[PDB]
């Protein structure tokens, strides 16, 4: 007991951030605005993605509860004692800490920042059944309302600053892109290429920011059958001549995700594979033209489906054509509202940042067996969209003969 | 629709696994037993850690729903189209795939594998409120019971095979350790050290298995104020002579976590800092002796707390003395039932794998400012506990001069 349960130790000074004070305030005020309309007294964010969007700080889980409370006048994050003052140095607003000594210390903190609320917003899509039960025990008369979906929609529109940062990530995506290409050789293990590439981006990232946290940045370099799944982990498989390859760059900068995904081939490509590769590339080019303000997600997916249908490749499609960007990674975020999927009528609006990544996968034993995929990032504007991915795609440039 | 919604396509052949068929069957039958005694018809696992423990396969989230169903006769994993046949190649048992074409495709998948069930077990500590209502919308008269807690308790005990794998991780933790040490030097940026270390471990893992997926393995190398938080990310800060440093190794092998954490100093260490470091190491040696079968987690903590209370350092403790190992990582898992915290009365039994990692944090400006910590893993046996961490700890060895 004589041990501190909830105290605020602000160690060190606020760290650099790419986002301006106005940008961070804009976000926090967007919420207060939504609260005011839905009669909410305070909002309790708990996911990686929301806390990062609204505070600028990205937390490390390891089984502990984390959060951020926002009412009309304040904005506070709730980190654990294991994080010292890093969460305070990195978040826009205030920070408070709780310890492991008592099992309810976290709730004791949310309670302190929630004094008086009647209706509180929590993320219905991140809060578990257990967490909800413990929250009701901690906040007796509070009615919980969802803020998860509302944030998601508000996040689909990127500001110029977010836009600025994503543009910067795309650049690094190309730097990595160049490093993979240079590493490709018959005989080299996949993991060696990944190491070469990730190192390239980490160093590049470390160099372009006065201050920055090198985190989660990774590479997915797949060869042969490993290419049958877009998220397949790097393995120790040896790359062979002729193998179909998949270059995937994911540099994570201040929580924001950007990627570069390109199909490649070692030494040479066979007719069957070349055949499918070009057809997929053709769909890609068409996809890049369909991204425009006012277009419905499904319409885009329906039109592209046709081209595949002609070459009877439709049944080999692996996943949706594109998703929203911003604050997400492989283990958090992603605005489900914007998905280039057949039954999503969501309209594309200026400010959104979607991707075009057509992929088909052919089975083992089949000619051209493997996964084919190109991935570009487009910023939607008032009367068009800007493709910000520089790396070349297609047979004309990606048959690596090093 | 001329497009497949739920189909199973097993592209490739079952990959190698460190676990035997007996080991995996054991885990799946532990559930089947619990279900039988609690009258459950089927279990729907949905978390990273549970699907990995029971199927051996670690999925990639990226916003999609994943699962594994287990009734009395079958064991099937549910993966997305974007994953191709990788989920099948790594799953112990059957595998089914669903597509993005329709929003409920995943649900008709679980629906198919759950026919006739009245009581279904889900993970209440992982299922969101949103996920929960959708499951109720898809499985009408079905009653949901928690299976997360039951699994957590069953996983606290590690089999020999798991113990084997964990010993291999620890060995790799030591290689990372040597690599970090070799890279420490006034003038070098933190991330350069991190890269050297991670590269060393990834290469060492790729070399130890006929087949292995190189995933998530990472290093946290902290210097100066960045040592105030144990999970503080790598930054681009240049290391200076006399800086306190934290070496942290986390190799991820087939989803299993192991760790090596050691306090280090560059060139020299001041008297103030050497002072705190020696006492922390003292709390460490004592902690290693207190880990034995029969001990209650809370008793170990109360006993070590008294040591810190002697030197008036108790107020600087950052977090719990130790946790349980197994299928965990920074973004998933962790058996909450075994925490070396003040209010946890769990009795350590043979077969558990716990850590001993005392830490103290001194604020900026104070003498000795910084975060001090050591981390050893111990495999509890019938009559004692084996320390499998080999890298040295203490001032006698970690005042890096190079």
């Amino acid at each position: 007991a004589a041990m501190i349960x909830t105290x605020k130790y602000h160690n060190g000074x606020k760290k650099y951030t790419p986002f301006s004070x106005a940008e961070m305030t804009r976000r926090x005020x967007r919420l207060r605005a939504w609260m005011a309309k839905s009669x909410i007294d305070a909002v309790l964010f708990t996911s990686y993605h929301n806390i990062n969007y609204y505070s600028g700080w990205l937390y490390c889980y390891f089984g502990r509860k984390y959060a951020x409370v926002i009412x009309x006048v304040k904005a506070v994050t709730i980190s654990k004692g294991i994080d010292g003052g890093m969460p305070w140095r990195r978040s826009f607003g205030x920070n408070i800490v709780y310890t492991d000594w008592k099992r309810d210390n976290f709730y004791s903190a949310v309670k302190k920042l929630v004094k008086g609320a009647k209706x509180i917003g929590i993320e219905h899509d991140h809060v578990t059944l257990x967490h909800r039960r413990x929250l009701x025990k901690a906040l007796p008369g509070t009615e919980f309302v969802d803020v998860g979906x509302p944030v998601m929609w508000x996040r689909v529109i990127k500001s110029s600053e977010e836009x600025x940062l994503i543009r910067x990530g795309a650049r690094i995506s190309d730097i990595g892109g160049a490093a993979t290409a240079a590493a490709i050789s018959a005989g080299v293990p996949e993991y060696e290429v990944a190491i070469a590439t990730t190192x390239a981006m980490v160093r590049x990232i470390a160099r372009x920011f006065p201050y920055v946290e090198l985190m989660d940045t990774w590479i997915w370099f797949q060869s042969g059958i490993n290419t049958d799944g877009a998220h397949n982990p790097v393995t120790x498989r040896v790359v062979x001549r002729g193998d179909i390859l998949s270059l995937n760059c994911f540099p994570m900068i201040f929580g924001y995700y950007t990627a570069l995904e390109r199909t490649l081939f070692l030494x040479x490509v066979x007719d069957a594979s070349l055949x499918i590769w070009x057809k997929n590339t053709a769909v890609h080019r068409r996809g890049l033209x369909l991204i425009k303000p006012g277009a419905r997600c499904k319409d885009i997916a329906s039109e592209l489906n046709x081209m595949y249908r002609x070459w009877d490749l439709l049944r080999y499609r692996t996943f949706g054509y594109g998703h929203s960007f911003g604050v997400l990674x492989h283990y958090y975020g992603r605005e489900a509202g914007v998905e280039l999927r057949e039954d999503i009528x969501t309209v594309l609006e200026p400010g959104m940042v979607v991707s075009m990544e057509p992929m088909v996968m052919x089975p083992e034993g089949e000619p051209g067996a493997g996964g084919y995929r190109e991935h570009d990032i487009l910023v939607i504007k008032e009367n068009x969209t800007e493709n910000i991915t520089g790396f070349p795609f297609g047979p004309e440039h990606n048959i690596i003969k090093a």
